[PDB]
Parts: structure tokens; C-alpha cells; sequence
């Protein structure tokens, strides 16, 4: 279900980075960059399955764990738009 | 939410929020700047989630646990790598820039 | 005072867990040398410096997510429960993690030097 739509995505951005006339360097960037946010949100989905087994009610410090891997990563997400941004605008410069 | 009023989150966040200002502004090329700003990035994310582990860890119990202090040591041992990745990063790129 | 030490106490947090991460697993101690060997290698590598940084930074992430999957799993093992599906899932994707990161850096690592030659 979701995990399936983040593959598809991830695989696109494959399919684009391979379609794009770019060197080595700036196709593992772009690569790199996307398998960062996949690596997170693994990480991110580990916490919350921690959580959600540790918990049966509510509490702050579950509510923090998640709010804090859920930053995390929104970190990843703009690392890689800006990663993609900078190394596009390079190559149509 | 309530973590952005931290001391301890407010020096980090300046911290990696300076770099990506001053990466901004240097004169650099491309993937340059990119891993300029990847780098201190990382750090970023690597405390966010180090940040999770001690959360989980101290919504277990009051009461210490072996595991629960080796949680936390493995948690800040990751954030230390994303440090010496992050100095290591600037410290050979700027190199050339700086001469 | 407070800024100074923080960065003293939480070098003796993460030196306590490298020393228990080494000391705890014979695969962990095999990684670190691989990592170790590859920084030494890149350094020595006949490469510009964005190309170095990159063959660094790939194996630089895989001891984070490393060491970072090994927290969850003591936290994971700091519950205690016969057995759980979350217990197996927080393994599962924190694992996930893990080859993902590693054969990203033996990708980049692939790419790169079949485009250097060397
Ligand atoms: C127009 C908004 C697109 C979506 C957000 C993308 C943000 C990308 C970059 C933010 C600014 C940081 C880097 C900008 C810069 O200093 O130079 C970039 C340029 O040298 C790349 O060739
Ligand atoms: C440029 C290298 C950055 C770090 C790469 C990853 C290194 C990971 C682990 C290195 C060893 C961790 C500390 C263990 C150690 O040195 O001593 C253990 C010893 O006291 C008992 O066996
Ligand atoms: C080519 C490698 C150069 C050094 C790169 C970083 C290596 C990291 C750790 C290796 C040194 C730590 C080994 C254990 C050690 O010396 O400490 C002894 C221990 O009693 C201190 O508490």
C-alpha cells in the first residue's frame, strides 16, 4: 500500500537520474539523495513500531519519539528537493 | 511541536542552520555545495533520531536497564560519526577554496 | 560551561558505546575495519576532492545506520514480552536500513571507481 507508492517513487527517480545526460558524481548525488529519505523513514517506521508495541495508552514521551522521527524525516525530504534543485539547475545552466 | 523550546535543540539547530547559510553564500560549484549542505544535514537528522531513541527509552521506566544506557551510548556514538563526517566534509572541500 | 560539557559528556557516552559495540560483536569489529580501510584507501586514492568525500561518505553512513539500528534493537530487547509482532517489524525495517546503506556505498563505490579507472 504505502510502501509500494515509495517504491514507485524511489524507482522514478532512478528511471529520471538514468534518463538525464549527467556525469558519475551528480547521478550518485541524486541517487544517494533519495536512498537517504528511504533509510529515514525506515528508521522513523522502526521507532514508531517501538512505540506502538511499548505503549497501549497514551503518553508525552510516545507522542515526542514520533514528532522527532517524523522531523527527521522532513529534514531528509528537504535535503533531498534541495540536493535535486541545486545539481538541475547546474546541469540546465 | 513542544521540542523546538530546547536549549539543547536551539544550539544544534543554529548550529547546522549557520553552515547551510554560509554553503549558501560560498562560492563554490554544484556538488560543492551540495555535500556543503548533505553534510551538516545528516548531523541534523542523526540527532532527531537519536533524539527518538532516548524518548522511547525513557517512556519504558524510571528504573536503569544494561540496554536502556546502551540505547542511549549507541545513539550518541552515530551522532559523533555525523560530526567527524560533517568536519571531515568541509575540512577537504574548503581546502581548496581557501588555498 | 553547559556547551562545553555537553560535547565531554556525550564523547563518553558514544566512546562507551563504540567500546561495547566492538567488544559485544565479532561482525561489528569486521565492519568497522572494512570502513576503516575504505577511509584509508580514499585518502591515499588519486581523486579530486568531491570524489573522496563521497567514497568517504558513503561508508560513513553505513556505521551511523549501523549503530543506529543496533539502538533499536536494545530497546527492542529492553522490552520485555514472549514475543510481539512489533518486536520482529522494528527489527525488520531497522535491518532493512542497514543493507539498504550498505549497498548504496557498494554502489557508489563501484560507479565511481569504474569512472576514475582506477
Ligand atoms: C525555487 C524553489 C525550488 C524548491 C526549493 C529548492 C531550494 C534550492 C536551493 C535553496 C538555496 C540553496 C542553494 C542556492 C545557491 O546558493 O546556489 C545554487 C546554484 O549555485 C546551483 O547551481
Ligand atoms: C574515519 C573513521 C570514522 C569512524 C569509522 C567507523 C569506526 C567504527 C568503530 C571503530 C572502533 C570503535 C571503538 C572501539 C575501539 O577502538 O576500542 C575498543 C577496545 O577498547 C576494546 O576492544
Ligand atoms: C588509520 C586509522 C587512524 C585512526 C582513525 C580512527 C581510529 C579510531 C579508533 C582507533 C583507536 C582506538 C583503539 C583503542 C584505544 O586506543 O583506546 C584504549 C582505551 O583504553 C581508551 O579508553
Amino acid at each position: 500500500a504505502a510502501f509500494r507508492q515509495e517504491g514507485v517513487a524511489v524507482l522514478l527517480c532512478v528511471v529520471i537520474a538514468a534518463w538525464l545526460d549527467v556525469d558519475a558524481v551528480t547521478r550518485v548525488l541524486l541517487i544517494s539523495s533519495v536512498m537517504l529519505v528511504m533509510i529515514v523513514e525506515l528508521l522513523n517506521s522502526a521507532i514508531e513500531a517501538v512505540v506502538d508495541r511499548i505503549g497501549s495508552e497514551y503518553h508525552e514521551l510516545s507522542g515526542r519519539a514520533k514528532d522527532l522521527g517524523s522531523a527527521a524525516v522532513l529534514i531528509a525530504i528537504i535535503d533531498a528537493v534541495i540536493t535535486w534543485a541545486i545539481l538541475l539547475w547546474s546541469h540546465f545552466g
